[PDB]
């Protein structure tokens, strides 16, 4: 069920929630897509040190389901996006939440928007890859979000 | 097996011609892709009343196999496209013919062109999603087509 | 499964080595993908004549596995590309290598770069369709490439 989104020097892998009892299969896939680091945006359900073990870096920035990400998180997220793909050309950043339909897709959307896409373009571009990518509240949030390249 | 095409605020779903026996599953799939309105461009082989009842709206704009759509159809189709994606950002409009290689992709192409894409680009864009998407007559039609809006 | 890449009026099909001696099905799919020409970049069993007999033009431009293609090859490649897609809009150029992870995607990459994409862009675009499409050498080669302008 791995969802991949590209544009333009950016590449994202939106993924589901793993467990200690399924982390093996989950890492194998990450390694396959050239994932250098993964940003967990939801609640912890497995031990991240196991991932860090295999050479994949981890950043744990969880925020409430449905609710909008803090200013700090959006901030860090964008800093990470801006530098990683430049420092490491062709790499891939995996972001994952529980369902993979709200929180992760939103950070991916804010990245596309900062990259020059209109919000309605960023929403379709993503749903192109993940059927039910956003709920009403989240859509409204993306609609009122103001970028600064 | 449904083909999906998107750019930029637009997002289309080209489906096969369902049947009364598979309609229930056909409707669940549409709902999941976020389709609010479907456009049947071919000869009727199933009853749409059940689709209308499940909340999805049907537009019967059939036109001759191989022959180009009339000005009326082209006009209504482009009108629906411009409006629907405006009214419900992030939604999807389903289009379907019989084989899904001619009439259906032709309307999709026209939308993309008025969307700012050159015909050659639109032809390739759709073929990456639907292998043998056009015949010689349909290609010549799209080449001589003059973008209105 | 077949690795296909589109942009904008260009469309490339990266192929492996025609399985189980039955190049019959290999040719059937090429024709379905609207392939008119095939660029063989490796050197192996492949009844080149059987293919051309079926209607598909074959060009033999083999080069060192891992090493950068010569300037003549890039030259011919680039003209082949510009020519063919203008000549027959909507067609497809197949690129044939051994593993379809190096030599082939590099050429495809050079075409996208010529199309206006920056190398990071072209590297992400292709890996979107083919997981491990480039090795270190190849990535560094594309970083130093400079399109003839």
């Amino acid at each position: 069920a791995p969802v991949e989104v590209t544009y333009k020097n950016m590449r994202f892998l939106i993924t589901h929630n793993p467990t200690n009892a399924t982390l093996n299969k989950f890492i194998e896939e990450l390694k396959k897509y050239g994932v250098t680091t993964i940003v967990r945006v939801c609640e912890a359900t497995y031990d991240t040190t196991l991932v860090e073990k295999e050479g994949i870096h981890v950043l744990d920035w969880p925020f409430d389901d449905g609710a909008p990400p803090s200013n700090q998180i959006v901030d860090d997220w964008l800093s990470l996006v801006k530098i990683k793909f430049r420092e490491e050309p062709g790499c891939c950043i995996a972001v994952h939440s529980v369902a993979g339909l709200g929180r992760a897709p939103v950070l991916v959307a804010l990245a596309l928007i900062e990259g020059g896409m209109k919000y309605e373009d960023a929403v379709q571009f993503i749903r192109q890859k993940r059927r039910g990518a956003f709920n009403s509240k989240q859509l409204l949030y993306l609609e009122k979000y103001r970028p600064k390249m």
